[PDB]
């Protein structure tokens, strides 16, 4: 009865998880369109509603729960199983039904983390410009010691330019690509001088409204493999910086081609959590 999605040991989650570590105790929040709280494959503390006339407990669109399935599915004998299983999830709306957001929308949520003590925030989402506020938030959130992780974009490449999207491209936020079940670079997956590494973001079943299960495609569901992973890293070694989680995760990836359009390859989370 439980299914177990390939992107769990393809960065070797599993062995991880094995060990004892599944991010008890470690705050993630998944800054997205709200997840349906009621979904009997997750369970949700707290959150924020950054939205108008929508309640954080609720996804009307579903990408926020899928998302949120990825980093905490819990582990148990339906559904599927999330990366860091027994997280504290927390959901901050900053997306509209139809998947968009504004800008002091997502500045809002991002502030809203770092001062409600998050340590990983996980932003599936992103645009073709920044805001200062914007850059502001990201920058205090991972100086304040959170893991600011975000979707580098779904824009492919062309020729030389780079395709990261923002909040991704601010240096201080981790920009993740996708691979498919072989290992493979996804054709959607943005490219450029900041990409950092790369996780499962094709063909990830997750969880679904309305107490569902389905498959989507995107640097958005490669995202919280990242974050689920940071959160391993931090139940087994909590004493870690944010920064140190970050240097981790990009040291013990594994190499697929140039960084332009792998950072420095998929993440392997035994490896870095070692
Ligand atoms: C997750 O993969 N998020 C991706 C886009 C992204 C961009 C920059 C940085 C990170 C991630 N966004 C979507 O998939 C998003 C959700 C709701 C709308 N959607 C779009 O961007 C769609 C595909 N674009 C669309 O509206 O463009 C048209 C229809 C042409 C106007
Ligand atoms: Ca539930
Ligand atoms: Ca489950
Ligand atoms: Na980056």
């Amino acid at each position: 009865a439980q299914t177990v999605p390939y992107g769990i040991p393809l960065i070797k989650a599993d062995k991880v998880q094995a060990q004892g570590f599944k991010g008890a105790n470690v705050k993630v929040a998944v800054l997205d369109t709200g997840i349906q709280a009621s979904h009997p494959d997750l369970n949700v503390v707290g959150g924020a509603s950054f939205v108008a006339g929508e309640a954080y407990n609720t996804d009307g669109n579903g990408h926020g729960t899928h998302v949120a399935g990825t980093v905490a599915a819990l582990d148990n004998t339906t559904g599927v199983l999330g990366v860091a299983p027994s997280v504290s999830l927390y959901a901050v709306k900053v997306l509209n039904s139809s998947g968009s957001g504004s800008y002091s929308g997502i500045v809002s949520g991002i502030e809203w983390a770092t001062t409600n003590g998050m340590d990983v925030i996980n932003m599936s989402l992103g645009g073709a410009s920044g805001s200062t506020a914007m850059k502001q938030a990201v920058d205090n959130a991972y100086a304040r010691g959170v893991v600011v992780v975000a979707a580098a974009g779904n824009s492919g490449n062309s020729g030389s330019t780079n395709t990261i999207g923002y909040p991704a491209k601010y240096d201080s936020v981790i920009a993740v690509g996708a691979v498919d079940s072989n290992s493979n670079r996804a054709s959607f997956s943005s490219v450029g001088a900041e990409l950092e590494v790369m996780a499962p973001g094709a063909g990830v079943y997750s969880t679904y409204p309305t107490n569902t299960y389905a498959t989507l495609n995107g640097t958005s569901m490669a995202s919280p493999h990242v974050a689920g992973a940071a959160a391993l890293i931090l139940s087994k070694h909590p004493n870690l910086s944010a920064s140190q989680v970050r240097n981790r995760l990009s040291s013990t990836a594994t190499y697929l081609g140039s960084s332009f359009y792998y950072g420095k390859g998929l993440i392997n989370v035994e490896a870095a959590a070692q």
